[PDB]
């Protein structure tokens, strides 16, 4: 898993990025392969969410990080409130 | 993978059970382990189809799918149209 002080940067990262258009991050892991890493999560949004809209954020979630944090790879799950 | 004729039972039963809730089915991938079995597919549903409601899709299509085909249990992606 990646240090802790950098799943602290990313969940800071996510936090700002998701204000408005979602609820919550959790379930949130961490893996390193050498210049390479990787991390997945539950990100939670309002029931009423669309899919698309759900999309279109993971997308630039993960373009995001990308950018953010060289070499990482992020994968998400939508999951609706409750 | 699972039996060719079974296969398009699956396929069939599932393009079924979705009139009126998604649009399609696609990437069918099964494998037999003994008495179980298991589907990974992805459902496309309109883009405007509520978190929500793709998320109780998928529990009901899962239900359906062990009811309908003894020990298969299914895993689902979901994405938008287009």
């Amino acid at each position: 898993g990646l240090p802790p002080e950098e799943v602290e940067r990313i969940r800071a990262f996510l936090q700002e990025r998701i204000r408005g258009r979602a609820l919550e991050v959790h379930d949130l892991k961490t893996r390193r392969a050498g210049p390479r890493s990787f991390l997945e999560f539950h990100l939670v949004v309002r029931g009423d969410t669309p899919v698309e809209e759900a999309h279109r954020l993971c997308d630039e979630l993960e373009r995001a990080l990308a950018q953010a944090f060289p070499g990482l790879q992020a994968t998400i799950h939508v999951e609706p409130e409750g």
